[PDB]
C-alpha cells in the first residue's frame, strides 16, 4: 500500500553560518577560481 | 496504492548565514572567477 | 492509484542570508567575472 | 503495508558554524581554486 | 506490515564548530584547491 520515500543528498533542517573575514594587511595578490564571502 | 516520493539533492530547512568582510587594507590585487559578498 | 513525487535539486525552505562587505582600503584593481553583492 | 523510508547522505539537524579569518599581516599572494569565507 | 528505515550517511544532530584564524605574519604565499574559513 502506501509507501512514503525522502531521498535528500544533503538535509539540513537549522544551520547558522558565521563568517568573519577581516584584512588589515597591505599588498596581497590572488587568483580565485569562486569566491564566497572573502577578502583578498 | 500511494507512493509519495520526495528526493531532493539538497534541502535546507533552516539556515542562516552570515558573511562579514572588512578589508581595511590597501594595494590588493586579484582575478575572481565567481565573487558572491567578498572584497578584493 | 495515487503517486506523489517532488523532486527538486536544490530546496531551501527558510534562509537568511546575511552579506557585509566594507572596503576602507586604497589601490586595490580586479578582474572579476561575476560578481553579486561585492566590493573592488 | 506502509514503508517509510529516508535516506540522506549527509543529515545536519542542527549546527553553527562559526569561522574567524583575520589577516593582519602585508605581502602574501595565493592562488585559490575555491574560496568560502576566507582571507588571502 | 509497517517497515521504518533511516539510512543516512552523515548525520549531525547537534554540532557547534568554531574555527578562528589569524595571521599576524608577512610573506606567505599558497596554491589552494579549496579553502572554507581559511587565511593564506
Amino acid at each position: 500500500d502506501a509507501e512514503f520515500r525522502h531521498d535528500s543528498g544533503y538535509e539540513v533542517h537549522h544551520q547558522k553560518l558565521v563568517f568573519f573575514a577581516e584584512d588589515v594587511g597591505s599588498n596581497k595578490g590572488a587568483i580565485i577560481g569562486l569566491m564566497v564571502g572573502g577578502v583578498v
